[PDB]
């Protein structure tokens, strides 16, 4: 407040400034509208923007009392507000006091762990439960494979799976070795319900902290697909990577062979490639996260290095969707989406070593009882390309309804859809009708999954036409009509061959 100038950046109140997009889960760049809003120090009195005082993202709001840096050593440590209403997200102010036990809140977490243990256990229908990787391949290609995966399953022993991981022992410290120090991470304030930065060796000392933990934290994402060392630490499942759109786009190869197949432009600008396939999860114990369903109706595959925890689910079905809907669409902040989800909330619990493998649109919270250690990834496929577009119209329909904008969305989702349409669907479909194949003989899966997609992508284009193109863009109307064009072309040649077989 005042004339008076910063004790940081030297500058005087000056300011208003405004002086390549996010591919992956990122949601505390948002108030980065606080890094220049200006905190005092309770004792020499000099002023400070924020960014400028020594604090990070996650503490500007923890003080009442504010010690800067050059005051610490005779002030001691700032002073927090007193935590005067638990049961709220705002759990600093008394005027809330009052008001209802919040979801996400410290009160409301404590209570839930003594009435969790009551949500049912999943139907056979729902779940499968195998031993390994192995069974986990025999029963995930009895049922169909990927083209019908429908339920999770999961896995108590990695050996078969084909996934790449750590050996035990394997935990934050190394984490924080390969990353740096000084990496900033996406940290979830839980009882704050609020996403905040924070160095990684902060985040380590919050962790080993373990008796002192007044504020709980979780960190986002942390997606390492581009750190040379983690990359090829802890991998996505051969199946996985078999089936992934992104993976079949911008493929992993990045070795002697990246160099050959970019020699044919079979790999993408990697600007534009979805960066959500290698994440690192780690959790304080007594954390939540409240009921969601994964960006794009990706698929997940989920592994517990250290630590358990407990899953809450609903399977994809309509009316599940429209409950869930609401849910995010509502004010109300009390209400625990099990309790109103007419009983399709059901419980699972994944303990240290065990994997989690999980289809397209279910809908899950998940509690971490235990300190844990988590390494996971999402990913789009083809045989769950129905559901995929089912969420994204779930999604479209949610964002409409409340301004969220600091809700994650799958990155370049239609992008990718135009791209795999052009390089991949579209040569299967020209090259069969080359040689006069009916594509329902060798290649029906293919020949489905061209039609459900363009008919979303045929939604798409009149979207664009009535509207105007997305601020998200990154491929122009043009191209995209040439694509549609072509794909209509061979689509219509295609249906003609196989209607020749008719006399
Ligand atoms: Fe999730
Ligand atoms: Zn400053
Ligand atoms: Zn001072």
């Amino acid at each position: 407040k005042e004339s008076d100038r910063c004790g940081g950046c030297g500058k005087f109140t000056h300011e208003d400034d405004l002086i390549k997009p996010l591919m992956s889960k990122k949601k505390s760049h948002h108030h980065k509208k606080n890094d220049f809003q200006w905190i005092g120090c309770d004792s020499c009195q000099t002023w400070y923007h924020f960014l400028c005082s020594g604090l990070e993202q996650f503490e500007y709001y923890l003080y009442e009392k504010f010690f800067c840096p050059k005051c610490v050593p005779h002030t001691g440590h700032s002073i927090r507000y007193k935590v005067v209403a638990p049961h709220r997200y705002r759990w600093y102010s008394p005027n809330e006091k009052h008001l209802g036990i919040e979801v996400g809140s410290k009160t409301w977490i404590e209570d839930f762990i003594t009435r969790e243990n009551t949500v049912p256990s999943p139907t056979d229908d729902e779940v499968c439960i195998v031993e390994d990787g192995y069974e986990f391949r025999r029963e995930f290609e009895k049922l169909g494979g990927a083209d019908n995966w429908g339920k999770v399953f999961m896995v108590k022993d990695m050996d078969g799976l084909n996934m790449t991981m750590p050996k035990p022992g394997f935990d934050l410290e190394d984490v924080v070795k390969i990353m740096g120090s000084d990496y900033e991470v996406d940290t979830i304030d839980v009882y704050n319900q609020s996403t905040y930065s924070m160095k990684l060796d902060t985040f380590r000392k919050l962790f080993r902290d373990t008796k002192n933990r007044p504020l709980l934290y979780n960190f986002l994402s942390l997606e390492f697909s581009d750190n040379n060392e983690m990359k090829e630490i802890a991998k996505p499942p051969r199946f996985v990577q078999e089936i992934s759109m992104v993976n079949r786009l911008w493929p992993d190869v990045s070795g002697a062979e990246y160099i050959k197949l970019l020699q044919r432009e079979e790999y993408l600008p990697e600007d534009q490639r979805p960066k959500v396939e290698q994440f690192c999860l780690a959790g304080m114990a007594g954390s939540y996260t409240d009921f969601h369903v994964d960006f794009g109706g990706s698929s997940v595959y989920y592994h517990i290095l250290k630590g358990e925890k407990i899953f809450y689910i609903a399977a994809p079905t309509e009316q599940n969707f429209a409950a869930y809907q609401a849910h995010e669409t509502s004010p109300d902040t009390t209400t625990w989406f099990g309790d109103i989800a007419n009983g399709a909330v059901k419980r699972v619990v994944i303990k240290e070593g065990q994997t989690l493998l999980i289809p397209a649109g279910w809908i899950h919270a998940v509690l971490t009882p235990v300190d844990s250690l988590v390494f996971g990834g999402n990913f789009l496929h083809l045989g769950n390309l129905e559901m995929q577009m089912r969420v994204y119209h779930l999604e479209n329909a949610i964002r409409k309804e409340i301004r969220s904008e600091e809700k994650f969305y799958f990155p370049n989702f239609e992008l990718l859809h135009w791209m795999y349409m052009r390089n991949v669907l579209l040569e299967k479909i020209t090259e069969a009708n080359q040689e006069g194949s009916d594509m329902r003989e060798q290649e029906k899966n293919i020949w489905t999954a061209s039609q459900i997609m363009k008919a979303e992508m045929e939604r798409w284009m009149d979207r664009e036409l009535r509207l105007g193109p997305e601020k998200n863009a990154i491929l122009p109307t043009d191209d995209k009509n040439k694509i549609m064009i072509s794909v209509r072309k061979q689509i219509e040649i295609q249906t003609k061959i196989q209607n020749a077989k008719n006399k």
